[PDB]
């Protein structure tokens, strides 16, 4: 109808409700299931769908020896019913490629996807299911991008790019895309010092994306975006309750604009929803793998260097696989605020599980409640028994 | 469109013809088919679709091992088109929990769906599709729902939970939900002393339903709803034809106003269609367990403790495995009255037929008829040996 | 939109052009495609679907053995797109039941269902995908009908049934519906001596119906309804060309108003297109068992006794399993005339095929041209020693 | 809406990035997909999908034992989901039929099959799924079509079949068909001397149509269409780099109007965009077999027979199988100008691979960028000896 306006305010986060869960890995023991990673959740005004990137195989199929690896020509967006596995009959593809990102802009979608080899890639924006825009590595060394939805604002839907070196100082862009043409692109600005897989919400005409500092980061940057400006800023999340992984141990006192130092060269994607005491950070409960998960209320984890948790929730208990987590929000639902939701990857397989030869997973998501519900943990489910 | 309402009686039951089965054992057998229980049927304007709480496996799948167990995180109530099988491919997931209940009032559809440990369940009210409302336990006991249809009068839904004990007196509350939010909710107020899943039908704007005393009844609690008011009664069906399971031998009197002794904590869910000489009870055949089942014309059976049958029909022959039972109609059908409808759930497996490791079932349905039709009975139709 | 009229003539018959085949039999020797009989082909204004009698079990399943028997508990009339399989994916329940017929009538669709044992079966007619009449039996000896598409006109939907025995006189009825709902019925009149499984047509405010004589006749009984007064005829075609199988050889002069005799108590659904010069018969090449298919235009061949073969098609080759074949058109095609069509089921495995222990079909369906063709043979074409 | 017309010219072709890849044979190694051949792309107004002819049987089902053969009765024209792969539950069949072309005119689509033994095949133009034309073999010699996507203005859609030898002078017939009536017909003229598969795009208001010469070139065939004149002309690319496969070595000097010579009765399907300095050539790397795959950028190819190539781009290694390649265009997309797109055809099997006994393919496809994109190869993917 007409472009989406981001014009409410975060409802409060109480606690967090069961939205959706697809039990792929159990299902795709015995059904037609596609081999994923890197999944996310995304609506249209009049849908809610799960998002991943195939492997181009089914997990039982022999095919799925070797699906450990990131990037191969037999990978693409796709996307499925709510709450569905990605399987082979259901699975919808968005684009060709092995980096993306996805998002409504109250007309219609925009989808995203990189492909190529290393030092060539390029990604190609589609815009109402047809191909618009292309833009070619700028650094020659693995252009990427979010690995989650993106979001919009009139018309204006920003993303994030990197490309460059994932242990060093790589050169990242904020792309304005507008019906899938470029409006305008910055590069980054701000106190950080890395950034890679941006996690986006949006409230009050303002973009919020919690990324990742691959390079040398155990607090998370956070970029915020001005969409009609076109503007943005960068720093890290400031408390002392640091979320990437792996990580050292919380301190008391963390950094507002420098990476927390501990751990070099590498991390997971996250996320965060930072809105003063109505403030809530994602993070795996192991500081040494992608293991467990919880939400805690930290008030004021941005600008607070001091700041701790005040309440939690626990989504995935450490005797239990995870992995890529990130935001997303029906910005289309009734009500008077925007609800802040999330995914949580569950990665079963290679690395941690090399009895079999494949890596896939599934996906469980949560949304905000401004009740304070009971908590149950959400696991993957699967006996990797039975896949020998 | 506009908010339905009940402004038809009910058609005049001479008989039952077949509406729907599924066959979903037979066909599962070599078929990517969902582990289910708890079905039901549920109609929106333009369609009527089978439901069930899926086990996320299927039958043949090695995670079926175990689906004898009533409340995981891997469950999720779907939807299916009427008669098809419950397969990973064309089921849609209407939420995440163990316990629903569903019904469309004339504009969009609301789902529950309650999740969560025993001490600590929530359950997610949806409404078109999103979530909307939350309420957490209040007992601490398992919450949980009808697992059948509600039914809405003018935007108006009531649904009955219950928290607490299954084998003493527990907390029942009925809410009268509208458009997912919540306008009032009542404790449990009449002469029955335990209420869990009930099965419930509306007709000139009075919503019935015919539920289950785990705790000491042999006759079935019957709670009348009164949407508009937004009150409630409640009482047992007085008739000596008693329709739970287990159950002793049917006596010459009933009672109307306690729990009709000779069986504790256990029972089936069931209905009733309670309509003066318009009444039809449906029950197992068998007082031990949940084999076969027959529709009994019982005039009176609410109020007259002595009333006994005067007509019948046999759905499923008592050599032949059943299991749940619940109404429901299509609302939005042409007529002049609303044509009464119910399933009957067929379990195969666990625990009476435990060679092989999994629970599931099947699902027939009838509706009634003003002609006297010939009977047929209605089984699974699945050999176990061949799950061997 | 409004109710269709039978207001065209049939195209003139030159010949005959590949219209669908589904390979059914083939490609579910390796996935899941439901196991049928008696299939038939059907359209709505905006698409045509292939029908048929499923089994409630996939080929491959071990529920496949015993599938050679007519009446079970499992039976439904299915729908799915035109040339697809019947998966147990992509399949549409139609209604429950082991005997069907189905048409639209321009607005929307009627389906009929019989189900029940021999001596209580009954009929339950759906109109707009809900159940509207049922109808007991009346002679309490398999009540049964048409196994192909009724036709309607101005909403009036006629269709024959028969009940009692098989090898005597029975009780055959000619219902007319309108909108599920019966406005008149009448018994069978003219000189047909035995009426089953009415393939028919409409053309002209006229509908035919070429059926068969189970009980002593192996030339075909013909019913003519006026679906206006709502009246009928009956004969049988006079032609020497007889239709049925089993049968004897072709005479030179055939009979008019009697069974033309030699073989007693069976045969095979099948049809014809009756109109002057433009008269094409289908029939089986084998006298004796259900194997090959030819069209062969026989001018007049419904009112001249004589009347032998002026040019003709073959559609199965001799060495190939036919099987049931019925008349279906597309009312709602563009164009002055309506065109012919017909589907043939190729029946595969028992009893002709005992090395397995089920039976199916695949479906291979032609429609005319006003061109003078060429001819191609159109086999099952799957190899039963895969199945072994 | 209205019919299309070809009011844009071509975009630059600077490049061509990753459009479609479906990663069939990989997928099919475990699940429901069918065994095809003669792939292409064909767009709606609302929808692009992939298309191919089904072989009526899975890549692990035991029937595609023998899918190296061409023509059969159970083949089939199907179309599914964008890169998604063709399986029998999303596979929808357009004709039957073992060589097509089909393509969208604006209001609905053409779809033309033809069928039948050597010496008596037709033709059946579907327009609107139903079926409008048939024309008989000509030359009673296999006639055949396109094998790629027609190209409709203003209703007026033309296709190239050929009836005839394929190693001698044959009968090439340029069809001109409107709604699927025929408005006129031509004898090819010109200077092509063989005509077979031709793929064909428009702008401004012309249709240009890169076919192969089986019987003698080794440089394609050219056709060239006015559809409102309902005229058109043949030649040959005059380009020395030669495009079709099998074929000698690259001279320095081409021919115009003879087929240059090296090379007889033999060939392979694909096609050019020949647009002045904005021409591009696609080509086997291979000048033996089907191997390998480019696109060179041959300024004015079409006219200099000395011209060679300016840039180019890999799309299939030469130690990778690929096969036929076709163009198509989404002529409903947003801008200027018509984004070319091609598609190349990744056999697998047999006879290059005979360690199994089937032969299938996979589709990978491309449009252009104006953009000078990093380039990445695209094999089929799949390990033969998994299906070992
Ligand atoms: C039914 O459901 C309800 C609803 O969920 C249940 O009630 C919930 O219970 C939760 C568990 O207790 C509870 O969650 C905790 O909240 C704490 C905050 O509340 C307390 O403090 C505030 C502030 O003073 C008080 O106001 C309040 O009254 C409470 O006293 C959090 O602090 C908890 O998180 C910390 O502990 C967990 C382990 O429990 C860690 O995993 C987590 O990471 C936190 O601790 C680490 O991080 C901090 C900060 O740096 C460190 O200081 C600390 O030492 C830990 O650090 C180590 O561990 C991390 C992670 O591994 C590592 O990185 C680091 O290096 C160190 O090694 C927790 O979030 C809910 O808030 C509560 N909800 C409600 C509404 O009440 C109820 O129990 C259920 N009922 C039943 C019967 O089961
Ligand atoms: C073709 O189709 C038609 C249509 O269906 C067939 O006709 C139908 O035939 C049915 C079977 O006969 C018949 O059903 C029965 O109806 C009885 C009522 O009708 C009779 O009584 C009335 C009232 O006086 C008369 O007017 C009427 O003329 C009849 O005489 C019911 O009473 C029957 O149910 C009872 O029996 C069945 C076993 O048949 C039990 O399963 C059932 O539970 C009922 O009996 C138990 O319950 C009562 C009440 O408490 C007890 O008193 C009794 O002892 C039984 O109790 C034991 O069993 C229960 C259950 O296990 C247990 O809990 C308890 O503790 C005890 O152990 C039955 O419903 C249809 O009405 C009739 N329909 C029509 C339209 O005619 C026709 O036959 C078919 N044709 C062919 C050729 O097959
Ligand atoms: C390319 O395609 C074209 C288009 O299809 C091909 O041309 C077609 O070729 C067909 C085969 O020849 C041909 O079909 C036949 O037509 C005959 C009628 O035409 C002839 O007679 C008329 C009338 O005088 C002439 O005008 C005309 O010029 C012809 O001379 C039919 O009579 C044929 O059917 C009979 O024969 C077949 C076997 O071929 C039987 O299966 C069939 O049942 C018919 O014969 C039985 O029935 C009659 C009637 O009672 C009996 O008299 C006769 O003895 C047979 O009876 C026995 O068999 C039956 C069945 O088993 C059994 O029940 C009974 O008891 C007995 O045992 C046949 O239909 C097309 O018309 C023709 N089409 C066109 C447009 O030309 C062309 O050849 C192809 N090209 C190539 C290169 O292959
Ligand atoms: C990141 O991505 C970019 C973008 O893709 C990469 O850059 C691209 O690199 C491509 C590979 O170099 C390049 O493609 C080539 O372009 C040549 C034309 O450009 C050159 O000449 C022009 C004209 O003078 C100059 O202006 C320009 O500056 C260049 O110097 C083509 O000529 C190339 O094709 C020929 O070579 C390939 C093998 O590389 C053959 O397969 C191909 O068929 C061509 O050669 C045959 O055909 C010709 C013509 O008849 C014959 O003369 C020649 O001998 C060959 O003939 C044999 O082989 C054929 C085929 O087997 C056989 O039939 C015949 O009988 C003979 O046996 C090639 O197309 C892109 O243009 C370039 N793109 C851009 C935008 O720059 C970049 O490298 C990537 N980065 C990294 C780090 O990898
Ligand atoms: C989001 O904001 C823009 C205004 O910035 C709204 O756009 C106006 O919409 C009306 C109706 O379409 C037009 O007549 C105005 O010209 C539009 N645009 C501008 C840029 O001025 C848009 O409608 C808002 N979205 C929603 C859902 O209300
Ligand atoms: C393509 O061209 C034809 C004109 O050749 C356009 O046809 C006219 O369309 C309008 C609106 O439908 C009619 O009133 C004219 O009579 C049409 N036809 C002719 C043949 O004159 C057609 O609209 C054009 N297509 C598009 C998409 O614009
Ligand atoms: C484009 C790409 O390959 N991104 C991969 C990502 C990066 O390799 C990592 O961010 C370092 O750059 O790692 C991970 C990962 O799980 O750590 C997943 C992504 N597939
Ligand atoms: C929430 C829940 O677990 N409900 C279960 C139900 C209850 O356990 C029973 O009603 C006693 O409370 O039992 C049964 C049952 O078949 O007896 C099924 C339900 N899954
Ligand atoms: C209702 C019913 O069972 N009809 C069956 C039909 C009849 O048995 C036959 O017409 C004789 O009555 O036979 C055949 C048959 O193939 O001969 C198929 C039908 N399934
Ligand atoms: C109608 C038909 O069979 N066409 C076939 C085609 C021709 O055989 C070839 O063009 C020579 O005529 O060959 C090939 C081929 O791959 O060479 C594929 C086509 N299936
Ligand atoms: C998987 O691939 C590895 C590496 O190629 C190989 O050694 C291994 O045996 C394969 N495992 C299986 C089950 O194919
Ligand atoms: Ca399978
Ligand atoms: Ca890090
Ligand atoms: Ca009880
Ligand atoms: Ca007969
Ligand atoms: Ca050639």
């Amino acid at each position: 109808r007409d472009f989406n306006n981001l014009t409410k305010g975060l409802c409060t986060i109480n606690s967090w409700h069961i939205y959706g869960k697809d039990n792929a890995v159990r299902i795709g023991e015995d059904s037609d299931v596609l081999v994923t990673r890197e999944p996310y959740v995304s609506c249209d005004p009049d849908e809610c769908r799960f998002y991943a990137l195939s492997q181009g195989t089914t997990i039982r199929g022999k095919h799925s020896n070797g699906t450990i690896h990131d990037r191969s020509q037999y990978r693409a967006l796709i996307s499925w019913p709510l709450s569905s596995p990605p399987t082979v009959y259901n699975s919808r593809v968005e684009c060709i490629g092995w980096s993306s990102t996805s998002c409504h802009d109250g007309k219609t979608r925009m989808s995203i996807c990189i492909s190529g080899p290393n030092n060539n890639a390029s990604a190609v924006i589609w815009y109402n299911r047809r191909p618009v825009t292309e833009i070619n590595t700028w650094a020659r060394n693995i252009l990427r991008t979010q690995e989650s939805e993106c979001v919009c604002h009139n018309g204006v839907c920003p993303v994030v790019f990197t490309d460059g070196s994932a242990t060093g100082p790589a050169e990242t862009r904020i792309y304005y895309f507008k019906e899938g043409k470029i409006l305008k692109w910055e590069p980054l600005a701000g106190t950080a010092k890395h950034i890679e897989e941006c996690s986006c919400y949006g409230e009050r005409a303002e973009i919020t994306c919690t990324c990742k500092d691959n390079w040398q980061g155990s607090n998370r940057p956070v970029i915020r975006i001005d969409p009609v400006a076109m503007t943005h800023t960068s720093q890290y999340i400031c408390s002392p309750v640091l979320t990437d992984n792996p990580r050292p141990n919380d301190p008391t006192v963390g950094k507002c604009n420098d990476p927390y130092p501990g751990n070099n060269n590498n991390g997971v994607k996250g996320f965060s929803y930072l809105d003063g005491v109505n403030t809530w950070l994602g993070r795996t409960i192991s500081i040494a793998s992608r293991s467990g998960y919880e939400m805690l209320k930290v008030p004021n984890a941005l600008t607070d260097d001091k700041s701790k948790p005040t309440q939690g929730q626990t989504i995935v208990l450490n005797t239990d696989w995870s992995g890529y987590s990130g935001s997303f929000m029906d910005y289309w639902a009734e009500g008077e605020c925007y609800r802040a939701c999330f995914y949580v990857e569950l990665i079963r397989g290679r690395p941690k599980e090399d009895k079999v030869w494949w890596t896939s997973n599934s996906i469980v998501s949560m949304c905000s409640s401004t009740e304070f519900l009971g908590q149950w943990d959400w696991p993957d489910g699967a006996k990797i028994e039975y896949f020998l």
